[PDB]
């Protein structure tokens, strides 16, 4: 089987499980020697690789941070920091749209996506530009969509 | 005043400091003591400099929609969700959709972005992809020159170079 095995010395020797690299090919005495990937390294396949793949750095200069895989078996994702979203056209993190007064941010907020803004409905207001703040209820004592009752 | 509304509250003729995001007002200030501000409990949050006697409860990210919480333990901000690995939030359906798979000869642009669809790009000469995958980038060809071997099979953007096992003089 090509999936679990490679051929060497006229026999089918076993490939390395995801998370492990092929340190030594099989011998006339031994099957393959497979060792765990080091820090920030991975292999997500049954393989014959002589080294693990290194996770791409998430560039802090682009406002990116790492999303932890909690394993050595998955490729690692990055994401824009809270309040920012990845734009594939600029290939850059943009500030999330601030919903103007009279509008509120829709929840739940989606990581790495821009804010959806919706108008405050009767009985609710928003007095700030914010990419996170929902519309707030009027305090019970005239209010508008942009201002609380006085 | 100079008791700044942004960071303070008035109580019994005194200027007292509001609690930081992530903490709630356990007890108001006294003549010889500050505000007692204590952390919000598990699953709870407050996202403003506040004078709240209790914190708000986080809603779970909807697993039925294939969403997962990011930094679920954050007490200082409203919760953010993201589609599970291999899926992206689609704004048209407001839902998680399976990531685009890059065909053989194409690779995923790295680093992969959480909650975003895979962007697929052609493998350059010297690199290949033999599978449909929303994660795999193009892999460099095996280097037979490095080993001083001849090639048994020419590489393509869809298949790896294969080195000969034969020796030459
Ligand atoms: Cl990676
Ligand atoms: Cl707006
Ligand atoms: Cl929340
Ligand atoms: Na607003
Ligand atoms: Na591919």
């Amino acid at each position: 089987t090509q999936e679990r095995h490679y051929e060497h010395l006229g026999r089918c020797c076993s490939r390395c499980e995801p998370g492990k690299y092929l340190s030594s090919k099989c011998t006339p005495t031994s099957d393959s020697v497979c060792l765990p990937c080091g820090p920030d390294e991975y292999l997500d396949t049954w393989n014959e690789e002589d080294k693990c793949l290194l996770h791409k750095v998430c560039d802090a200069g682009k406002a990116l941070v790492a999303v932890d895989p909690g394993n050595h078996t998955a490729p690692r994702r990055c994401a824009c920091t809270a309040g920012y979203h990845w734009n594939s056209d600029c290939e850059c993190c943009r500030r999330n749209t601030e919903c103007a007064p009279g509008f509120g941010a829709q929840h739940p907020l989606q990581l790495n996506k821009d804010t959806v803004c919706t108008p405050c409905l009767l009985g609710f207001f928003s007095d700030v530009f914010s990419s996170t703040d929902k519309c707030k209820p009027w305090t019970n004592c005239q209010g508008t969509t942009e201002s609380d009752v006085v």
